[PDB]
């Protein structure tokens, strides 16, 4: 399983997709994920939430026409989701946040 | 320092090795390179990442039995790595990419 900042970052930039252990929120919900119950590991063992569009509401990440930002959970193993996320753009800029999308720093 | 597409391309085809300013990722990591910190120029001034095996996962580069593909960074001087790479085979076909290995074109 690849779920570290560095592992996922390098996987994205080379292969241009998330590793196989990622599923979107929508897919997780379809498998019976109930966020308020913290049960992702029961209904999808070994998987992490990732791949969803990050709207970048506060325009904190560098915006450009045609650039799309996505997120993925980092360091997740079980229970409620943590506060760690990788943010990656369609042109493979990679940022990280450890504080629930409050601050971002560049890692690739 | 030789770190341009044309300079490295011609060096490879004549001398059949990278110029001296190249080190592999493994060597860089051993010198204290931390990719997420963008610090290669601090721990190895004047050097660029290059020499590593490129697995050619998406079979985008022309494959053949016994042909090995390697990569090297191009145009790097400091900070995080850029998106520019030379791809060279063991029989000295030279390709370039400027978009993180998404597209390749022939230069020698």
């Amino acid at each position: 399983v690849i779920n570290t900042f560095d592992g996922v970052a390098d996987y994205l930039q080379t292969y241009h997709k998330l590793p196989d252990n990622y599923i979107t929120k929508s897919e997780a919900q379809a498998l019976g994920w109930v966020a308020s119950k913290g049960n992702l590991a029961d209904v999808a063992p070994g998987k992490s939430i990732g791949g969803d569009i990050f709207s970048n509401r506060e325009g904190k990440l560098p915006g450009k026409s045609g650039r799309t930002w996505r997120e993925a959970d980092i360091n997740y193993t079980s229970g409620f989701r943590n506060s760690d996320r990788i943010l990656y753009s369609s042109d493979w800029l990679i940022y990280k946040t450890t504080d629930h999308y409050q601050t971002f720093t560049k890692i690739r």
